[PDB]
RNA sequence: AAAUUGAAGAGUUUGAUCAUGGCUCAGAUUGAACGCUGGCGGCAGGCCUAACACAUGCAAGUCGAACGGUAACAGGAAGAA
């Protein structure tokens, strides 16, 4: 039972010999809603294909989230080759302050409340992979406290 | 007790892509102006330009318990109706 979100749908096209091929890209993500967040990228020569495609293989392919009573541990910083991203943690009540892809990624990965801001290019596919990126890299801080060989008085 | 609990993106270069990069938009705000329209009230605001030139009226008077006074109006007055 988990939420899938279609980001972005896109018209390629090849050039052959008759003329241009047009083909469609779609970006979705999945997730179940409390730690696990998965992105897809299907292309195919229909919409509906390319959907289907992209749930697919974001449905496989996912990651695990250490979330913090529905925020963020600490904030975080995603980077993919032009889109550079900034979350950050907030208190109850705030809601997701983000755009679109962000928005998508950290609503379908169990995100509450959340401070986030997208530099550089917005380009989707490359923020929602600096998003995940950024997500899964994320620690907890049971790994922290676990990785110090130290209680986890810290918390 | 409280008195920083706060951060959104989109369009556009290409047959298509990523990046770079500028332009534009979505938000607030104003001593505002113009166009169409216009019922009431409360609170505020109202020459941003020519420190350009000014008709007219007012905007700095007051004290007789400082003084010599009596010109005006109100009285007291002696004497002539």
């Amino acid at each position: 039972e988990l939420q899938e979100k279609l980001i972005a749908v896109n018209r390629v096209s090849k050039t052959v010999k008759g003329g241009r091929i047009f083909s469609f890209t779609a970006l979705t993500v999945v997730g179940d809603g409390n730690g696990r967040v998965g992105f897809g990228y299907g292309k195919a020569r229909e919409v509906p294909a390319a959907i289907q495609k992209a749930m697919e293989k974001a449905r496989r392919n996912m990651i695990n989230v250490a979330l913090n009573n529905g925020t963020l541990q600490h904030p975080v910083k995603g980077v993919h080759t032009g889109s550079r991203v900034f979350m950050q943690p907030a208190s109850e009540g705030t809601g997701i302050i983000a755009g679109g892809a962000m928005r998508a990624v950290l609503e379908v990965a169990g995100v509450h409340n959340v401070l986030a801001k997208a530099y550089g290019s917005t380009n989707p596919i490359n923020v929602v992979r600096a998003t995940i990126d950024g997500l899964e890299n994320m620690n907890s801080p049971e790994m922290v406290a676990a990785k110090r060989g130290k209680s986890v008085e810290e918390i």
